[PDB]
């Protein structure tokens, strides 16, 4: 048996399951999750453990609930919204996103869903930095940043995912995430909020390309003697020299040296409100 | 060879006397062969000294080897002569070794020399696709003379001291063989030349369209960190090479047309040069 937690327990027969968002999280409708309103349903995600799970796999799911506990809210993260804890199976009851994960937004936004301006894209940039910066505020460090693991809202809110290892291994996509690690992560196994940021470097790129993949066609030899030579990928096309400087910024050799999430925030906000939303 | 082994035929309107060529520093140099500087005193009518470039055999070369650069002089004196090609000046072919005497191009190839103007002698987007345009008309002019090259890459650009763009260099391939700056020439070849070996001016339009690419990154590196297994992997998939900062719709249009799956549906090389011609009117000499 688990312990309960009044604070964050929704009764079982108040959650109506869905169909599957990915492979596991679900879609569900929640009745009455806040007290106040006990007659309104709101859309959300649940995440629960697969029939082949094991205990090893329950203390992860468990400690991950325990973490967004403890990081609170925050609107450019995916919250946590109560839990089903008791006389049944884990569930763990979080945000909905509806717009899926940011890398298929830009993709499927791309010239011939709708189009985005200049502006639109500096302002998910912005977004997922205001994210990180309390993420960073709360002691947590990422190690996972990258546009497929932010998701976007119905209302076009960016919200970070996954915040609370085999180099060969690939994604569904058939991307690998070395390409968004730190030299310093990859090569001395040194996890800070700087490795992050270089992260973030990553996720700009990915923005500004429209979801493109970052190093297409490089296999992990080959990027660990392209990070040793101090390689840097190619300013995109429609993308400033500001911009383009901010992501090299994030990809200096010397941690110490890279911007701070607060840094990137500020610069962000600025660049926004002189950005044209015209084009 | 035919008789080659001991003599070499004569060609009068070509040959120069051995006593009227100064042989100078070598300029570079492959398996068997090389290329070195020279002086050559009167090569028309009288007295004057021309900077020339002299293609020679290396002392390991065989009869093999001979022969090749024979049949590239002849084919040189079948192409004649244009402004935007390395061109054919004279020959020494009797009583001792064979010196194909050609054009001195001072400023180096295309991809050192767009590499060391980047900015921190800087080229504006006229120069830029004034280069394109130049190439374009070189290789209209071979394609003209039923000169197929193989391995167009900036790398095969030569550039004068008045700045003209000159082509030169104009189984049995190794996919996984190396430049000396450690590209893959693979990453220039046209996927019907790559997978089928199927040549034609088409494919030599998809090679320029790499070359455009080449241009408009300042000398940059096609593909960089990509083996040749994931290479014909990104052909396969129909994957292109992303849009160069500081490169117009229609200029990225123009590479992305040459990379055209279907060789007939990529522009010709007289295609080319008219609309590369129409775009250097119309782009600023100004940034
Ligand atoms: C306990 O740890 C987690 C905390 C939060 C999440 C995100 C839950 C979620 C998913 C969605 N919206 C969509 C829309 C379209 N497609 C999907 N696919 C599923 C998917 C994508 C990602 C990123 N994570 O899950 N989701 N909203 N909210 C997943 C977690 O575990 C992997
Ligand atoms: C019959 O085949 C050929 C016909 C012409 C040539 C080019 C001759 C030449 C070289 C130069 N100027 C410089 C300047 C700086 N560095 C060099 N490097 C030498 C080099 C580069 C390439 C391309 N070919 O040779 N050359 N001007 N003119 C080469 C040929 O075969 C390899």
């Amino acid at each position: 048996e688990l312990p309960e937690d009044p604070r964050w327990e929704l009764p079982r027969d108040r959650l109506v399951l869905g169909k599957p968002l990915g492979e596991q999280v679900v879609l569900a409708e929640a009745i009455g999750l806040d007290k106040d309103k006990p007659n309104r349903v709101t859309k959300v995600a649940v995440k629960m453990l697969k029939s082949d799970a094991t205990e090893k796999d329950l203390s992860d799911l468990i400690s991950e609930m325990e973490m967004m506990k403890m990081i609170g809210k925050h609107k450019n993260i995916i919250n946590l919204l109560g839990a089903c804890t008791q006389d049944g199976p884990l569930y763990v009851i979080v945000e909905y996103a509806s717009k899926g994960n940011l890398r298929e937004y830009l993709q499927a936004r791309r010239p011939p869903e709708e189009q985005l301006s200049s502006k639109d894209l500096v302002s998910c940039a912005y977004q997922v930095a205001r994210g990180m910066e309390y993420l960073a505020s709360k002691k947590c460090i990422h190690r996972d940043l990258a546009a497929r693991n932010v998701l976007v809202t119905e209302d076009n809110v960016m919200k970070i995912a996954d915040f609370g290892i085999d180099y060969y291994k690939k994604t569904t996509n058939g991307r690998l995430p070395v390409k968004w690690m730190a030299p310093e992560a990859l090569f001395d196994r040194i996890y800070t909020h700087q490795s992050d940021v270089w992260s973030f470097g990553v996720l700009l790129w990915e923005i500004f390309t429209l979801g493109g993949s970052p190093y297409p066609g490089v296999p992990v030899e080959e990027l660990f003697k392209l990070l040793k030579e101090g390689h840097r990928m190619d300013k995109p096309s429609n993308c400033t020299n500001e911009l383009y400087m901010m992501m090299r910024d994030c990809w200096h050799a010397v941690p110490s040296q890279r911007p701070t999430f607060k840094q990137l925030v500020e610069d962000l906000d600025r660049i926004v409100a002189l950005t044209s939303n015209q084009e």
